[PDB]
C-alpha cells in the first residue's frame, strides 16, 4: 500500500519545489530592488502555515501545490503611506516590472540548470557502447574488427557511451584517412583496430554504424554469475556466486547469451549443467521457472558477473554547462511539441530528472502570451515600447581562461 503513499509524497514535494521556487524568484527579485512584497502564497486550498516576517511579508502556504502567487502593492489592490510608497509596484518603473515578471519563470529554468548540475556532478548510468555484430563485406569488416567487444575509445577520444562513440566516430570521418579504435574483446587486453575510411565518402540513406559495419547490442561475457536471488530458482539449484558454467545438457557453451538462450527457453524443464567452482567441474541441476511478465520466457534469477553500464563523473562547471545545455534542449523539445498542437537509472536521480523536466515545463508554459501569467505580462511589456559590460565581462573570462590554462601547463616525459 506504500505505492499510493510514496507516489504521492513524491508527486507533492516536486509540485512544492517547483511552485516554492517559482514564487521564491518572484520574492527574490522583488526584494532585492526595494519592491517590497506583500503576500507569498504558495498552494490552493485551507492555508495551514503563515508567517510574517520582520518587513511584513505574510508566507502563506497550502496543501493542493497547484500554482502560487506574490501579491506586491497596488493602489488599487491596497494603499500604503509615505513611508512605503516608492516601494509599491505599479510605482515603481516599468523598467523593473520586466525583471519582475520574468523571475519566476527563468527560476525554474535555473532549479533545472542546478537538478541537472547535481546529477551530472554526482554520476549517471549509461550503457556501454558494446558491438555485438560486425557486418560482413564492409569497411570494419576488411579490418577484421573483433565481433562482441566494448568500444573504449575513438581516435584516443575516450567513450563511455553509446552518443560519445557516435560522435567521436562522426567528427574524425571525413577530417582525415583512417580511424583508430580502442576496443576490449572479451578474456582478452584492450586492442586498437585500424579503419581505412579514405574511399568511402557518404551514405545519402543508410545508419552510419551500418555504413562502416557496427552494429550494437546487449554486453556480453562469461557465463559467471555475479548476483543469486533468494528462493531463486538457481538458489535451489545450487548455483552460487563465482561460478562459471562450463557446459547446458552436454553442449558446451561459451557466452552469457547461450546460456540466457537455454535458460528463457526451456521453463519447467530440468536443465543438468556443468559448473567451473573453484577450480573444479561440478555437476548441477536446475529447473527454469515461468516469467511472471511472460510463461514462455525461462526464469532462473541470476545476474551476469561482468558488468553492463557505465558511469560519467563530471566536475563543476564542466557540469552545469551540460546542466544549461540539457535544459536547451528540454526547451526545444516542449517546443516542438507544442508545435504539434498547432535506460534503467539508479535510484532518486531519475525523480530530480523528472523534477528538472516538469521544472522546464512550468517555466516554459507560464511564460507564454496567456490571460494571466507572467508571460503573458512579458508580452503585455514587450508590445508597449551596459555594453561596456558587456564587452568587459567576456575580456574578463577570456583571460581567466588564459591563466587558468598557464597555470595548468605547468602545476597541472615518454
Ligand atoms: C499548474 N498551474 C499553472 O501553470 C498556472 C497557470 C496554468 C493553469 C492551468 C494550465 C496551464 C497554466 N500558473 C501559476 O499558477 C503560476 C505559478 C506557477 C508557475 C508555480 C502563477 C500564475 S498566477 C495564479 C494562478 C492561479 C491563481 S493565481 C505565477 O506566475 N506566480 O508568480
Ligand atoms: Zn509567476
Amino acid at each position: 500500500m506504500t505505492d499510493f503513499l510514496y507516489s504521492i509524497f513524491g508527486l507533492l514535494i516536486l509540485l512544492g519545489v517547483l511552485v516554492t521556487f517559482h514564487e521564491w524568484g518572484h520574492y527574490w527579485v522583488a526584494k532585492k530592488l526595494g519592491v517590497k512584497a506583500l503576500r507569498f502564497s504558495v498552494g490552493f486550498g485551507k492555508p495551514i502555515w503563515g508567517r510574517t516576517n520582520k518587513h511584513g511579508t505574510e508566507f502563506v502556504i497550502a496543501p493542493i501545490p497547484l500554482g502560487g502567487y506574490v501579491r506586491f502593492v497596488d493602489e488599487r489592490e491596497g494603499e500604503v503611506a509615505e513611508a512605503d510608497l516608492p516601494f509599491a509596484f505599479n510605482r515603481q518603473q516599468v523598467w523593473k516590472r520586466i525583471l519582475i515578471v520574468l523571475a519566476g519563470p527563468m527560476a525554474n529554468f535555473l532549479l533545472a540548470i542546478v537538478v541537472y548540475a547535481a546529477v551530472y556532478m554526482m554520476g549517471i548510468a549509461v550503457g556501454k557502447p558494446f558491438v555485438t555484430n560486425v557486418l560482413p563485406n564492409t569497411v570494419a569488416a576488411q579490418a577484421n574488427f573483433p565481433e562482441n567487444s566494448e568500444i573504449l575509445s575513438v581516435d584516443g577520444v575516450q567513450v563511455k557511451s553509446l552518443e560519445d562513440a557516435i560522435f567521436a566516430f562522426v567528427d574524425h570521418i571525413d577530417d582525415d584517412k583512417t580511424i583508430k579504435v580502442v576496443v576490449k574483446p572479451l578474456n582478452q587486453e584492450p586492442t586498437t583496430v585500424v579503419l581505412d575510411v579514405s574511399q568511402w565518402q557518404e551514405p545519402d540513406e543508410g545508419t552510419i554504424f551500418d555504413s562502416l559495419g557496427l552494429g550494437f547490442g546487449r554486453v556480453n561475457g562469461e557465463p559467471s554469475l555475479g548476483l543469486v536471488a533468494k528462493d531463486s530458482p538457481a538458489e535451489k539449484g545450487g548455483l552460487k556466486v563465482g561460478d562459471t558454467v562450463v557446459s547446458v545438457n552436454g553442449e558446451s557453451i561459451s557466452l552469457w547469451s547461450e546460456f540466457v538462450s537455454f535458460i528463457e527457453n526451456n521453463p519447467g524443464k530440468p536443465l543438468e549443467l556443468i559448473v567451473a567452482r573453484d577450480g573444479y567441474q561440478q555437476p548441477l541441476v536446475v529447473t527454469p521457472e515461468a516469467n511472471e511478465r511472460d510463461r514462455t520466457i525461462g526464469y532462473l534469477g541470476i545476474s551476469p558477473a561482468f558488468q553492463g553500464y557505465n558511469v560519467i563523473n563530471y566536475g563543476f562547471f564542466e557540469s552545469f554547462g551540460k546542466g544549461a545545455e540539457q535544459t536547451w534542449v528540454m526547451v526545444e523539445r516542449i517546443g516542438s511539441f507544442l508545435g504539434k498542437l498547432i535506460t534503467a537509472q539508479a535510484g532518486m536521480v531519475a525523480f530530480l530528472l523528472y523534477l528538472a523536466m516538469i521544472s522546464v515545463n512550468l517555466g516554459f508554459v507560464n511564460l507564454l502570451p496567456i490571460p494571466m501569467l507572467d508571460g503573458g505580462h512579458l508580452m503585455y511589456y514587450l508590445v508597449e515600447l551596459v555594453g561596456i559590460i558587456l564587452v568587459l565581462t567576456i575580456m574578463a573570462i577570456a583571460l581567466f581562461f588564459d591563466i587558468n590554462r598557464i597555470n595548468q601547463l605547468e602545476s597541472s616525459f615518454q
